[PDB]
């Protein structure tokens, strides 16, 4: 009968490196033409802050529109779990919309990073599996990336964190590489970003040994 | 705001084993006391079936009707991407609510399964990690234990299914064990069930190599 809204946090990444910008952002879908007008107000820990910026908004293919504002965050108040409000009015709606949003909480713990090897039985084919285990972290933000030589390499998947038996979070990283790349011996670097780590990040090595 | 519709496929164990009973289930949620009378239509392909069970009406603590509908699919029906339909009519609704549900379309490719050891660096710990790749299946539907010495493990986890480059699905397992028992020199399965698997079953093994 009117809009929703949906308020999201900032990549791992962003929070975890001073030179990058942590934003906190609120969607509004279902603006349809009649009622087209919306508007925000935002709160950190009950404060207002006007900072914020309402970036115009876009005419989706079933008719209706979508509005964002997005607010910039300070690092160290996103990891101090600042909680962040997003409120939105608009016409149709019969009472505004706050939404709230803040870092997971609890006491944040180290990922372990483990490379494992391809296996025996994948060096028949002609591209391997290099694996990185992140495990024992929390909260479950984490940044992965992977890099040879200093050069990034980009042919990698990783999966969603997963809830462990403790609550801690574990993932797994799954970097392809030709065979001969491997075998001819070049090193492979698994790096991670974590707010539990000694200056956000750490990198272990993979090789043919 | 009247009732919605929430179509639940069978689970992926259910549809590789005959002896297991895979099913469909529709369930009808915010139904009114207004109109509480709910109609279900199932079709597969779009033919009409007339074997789905239906449960009486349960109100919810919201004063909210739930009605739940069961459709036993044919394993072989399942796995050949038969399509399954619940049609919904209840007086409160201006159309019936439709949804339908069938196996992800494209065609099935066989799950590599591959056993990884601990990294050395981890058995400075008591527990360890045993890991599962599995890789270059379609679809995602898959089944993943793990065993040691005839009988189940049940310190293990493993993540969903993720869509790989070349538009296949992986995952890991991970399997923790006590640190003496990966030293004491038993040996760990990961098993697998997936309809691209011979009997949709595959077994790798993994041991302290000597
Ligand atoms: C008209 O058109 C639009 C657009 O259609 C969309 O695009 C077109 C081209 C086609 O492809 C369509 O098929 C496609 O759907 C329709 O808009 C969709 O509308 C729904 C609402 O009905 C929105 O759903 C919400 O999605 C969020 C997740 O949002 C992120 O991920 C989407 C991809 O999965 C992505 O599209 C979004 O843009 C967004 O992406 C994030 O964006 C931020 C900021 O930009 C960015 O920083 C992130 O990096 C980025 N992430 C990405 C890209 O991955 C989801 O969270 C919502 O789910 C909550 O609410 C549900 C209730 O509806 C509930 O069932 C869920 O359980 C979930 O509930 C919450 O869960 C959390 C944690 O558990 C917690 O807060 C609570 O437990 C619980 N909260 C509750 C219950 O309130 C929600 O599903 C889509 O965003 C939107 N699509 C787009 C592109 O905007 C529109 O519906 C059409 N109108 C019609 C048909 O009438
Ligand atoms: C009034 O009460 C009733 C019942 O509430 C009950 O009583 C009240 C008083 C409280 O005590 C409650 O705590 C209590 O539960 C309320 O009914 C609930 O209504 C919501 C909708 O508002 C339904 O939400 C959907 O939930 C499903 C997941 O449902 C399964 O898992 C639940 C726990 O996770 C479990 O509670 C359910 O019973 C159900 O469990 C499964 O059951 C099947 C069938 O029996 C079984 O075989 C499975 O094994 C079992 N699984 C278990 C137990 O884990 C979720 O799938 C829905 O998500 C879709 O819809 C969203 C939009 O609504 C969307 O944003 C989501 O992303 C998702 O959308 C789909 O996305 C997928 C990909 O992700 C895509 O393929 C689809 O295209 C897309 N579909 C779209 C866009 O439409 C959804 O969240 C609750 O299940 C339902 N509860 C029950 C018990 O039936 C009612 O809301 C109350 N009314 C009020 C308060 O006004």
């Amino acid at each position: 009968g009117g809009p929703s809204v949906f308020l999201f946090p900032p990549k791992p990444k962003d929070t975890l490196m001073i030179s990058r910008t942590p934003e906190v952002t609120c969607v509004v879908v279902d603006v349809s033409h009649e009622d087209p007008e919306v508007k925000f107000n935002w709160y950190v820990d009950g404060v207002e802050v006007h900072n914020a910026k309402t970036k115009p908004r876009e005419e989706q293919y079933n008719s209706t529109y979508r509005v964002v504002s997005v607010l910039t965050v300070l690092h160290q108040d996103w990891l101090n779990g600042k909680e962040y409000k997003c409120k939105v009015s608009n016409k149709a709606l019969p009472a505004p919309i706050e939404k709230t949003i803040s870092k997971a909480k609890g006491q944040p713990r180290e990922p372990q990073v483990y490379t494992l090897p391809p296996s025996r039985d994948e060096l028949t084919k002609n591209q391997v599996s290099l694996t990185c285990l992140v495990k024992g972290f929390y909260p479950s933000d984490i940044a992965v990336e992977w890099e040879s030589n200093g050069q990034p390499e980009n042919n990698y998947k990783t999966t969603p964190p997963v809830l462990d038996s403790d609550g801690s979070f574990f993932l797994y990283s799954k970097l392809t590489v030709d065979k001969s790349r491997w075998q001819q011996g070049n090193v492979f670097s698994c790096s991670v970003m974590h707010e539990a780590l000694h200056n956000h990040y750490t990198q272990k090595s993979l090789s043919l040994s």
